């Protein structure tokens, strides 16, 4: 990451950014499993072997909060979500499938939130 991303705080133009980031994931047909938390009853283990559980709702709540202080820390859960997923399921899974394609899909739109701030 360059030295904007780690070191310039957020500000509220960036905050109208990053809103239209997430929406844009939760909009995604292959987000469905990363929408609201694990539900245990799915998978009775799951809180025992992942320690920072994840989803895109938390995100949501944590962004009307402003809970955010620099582009990093926003960068940091996004990528829980998929890592989580990486270690939990086996590669042939369709949730890793999910994690693959919607990573490559916020790298694409966190390049365009960049560049927007930049310029
Ligand atoms: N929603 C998910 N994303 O990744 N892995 C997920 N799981 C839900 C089904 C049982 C536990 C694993």
């Amino acid at each position: 990451e360059d030295a904007m991303t780690v070191l310039t705080p957020l500000t509220e133009k960036d905050y109208e950014g990053l809103k239209r980031v997430l929406r844009s994931l939760q909009a995604h047909k292959m987000a469905w499993p990363f929408l609201e938390p694990v539900d245990p009853n799915d998978a009775p283990d799951y809180y025992g072997v992942i320690k920072e559980p994840m989803d895109l709702a938390t995100m949501e709540e944590r962004v009307q909060r402003r809970y955010y202080e620099k582009l990093t820390e926003f960068v940091a859960d996004m990528t829980k979500i998929f890592d989580n997923c990486r270690y939990y399921n086996p590669s042939d899974s369709p949730f890793y499938q999910c994690a693959e394609v919607l990573e490559s899909f916020f790298v694409q739109k966190l390049k365009g939130f960049k560049a927007s701030r930049s310029h």
